[PDB]
């Protein structure tokens, strides 16, 4: 395992050193998005939570394509506000229910240290 906790204060610094293989070592789901919501990275823990195969969703748009249940003010709305403002750090619970058994998670969205990409971190609750 990679030794970093969900919701860590400096998580964007710690994850700046991870290629796909190291992200796969996290204890929680990690998705990196560009400012439009396109998936840049998607780790193994996330695939275990939601069933998606990482290489099949990278390059897709998370809000339009992969996760329409997140296309709402309560999720995408927060994301887009953060992309627009150029800062994002929000944690909230949510239920993922598209083509899957509804699964309650805790989500932490945080702007990456890199200028315009955004993490979506997920763990079960
Ligand atoms: C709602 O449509 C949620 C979908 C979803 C969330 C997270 C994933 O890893 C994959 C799909």
């Amino acid at each position: 395992m990679e030794h970093v906790a969900f919701g860590s204060e400096d998580i964007e610094n710690t994850l700046a050193k991870m290629d796909d293989g190291q992200l796969d070592g996290l204890a929680f789901g990690a998705i990196q998005l560009d400012g439009d919501g396109n998936i840049l990275q998607f780790n193994a823990a996330e695939g275990d939570i939601t069933g998606r195969d990482p290489k099949q969703v990278i390059g897709k748009n998370f809000f339009k394509d992969v996760a329409p249940c997140t296309d709402s003010p309560e999720f995408y709305g927060k994301f887009k506000e953060g992309v627009a403002s150029g800062n994002l750090n929000t944690m909230f619970e949510y239920t993922f229910d598209y083509q899957m058994t509804p699964t309650k998670v805790k989500v932490h969205m945080k702007k990456a240290l890199s200028g315009d990409s955004y993490w979506v971190f997920v763990k079960r609750v």
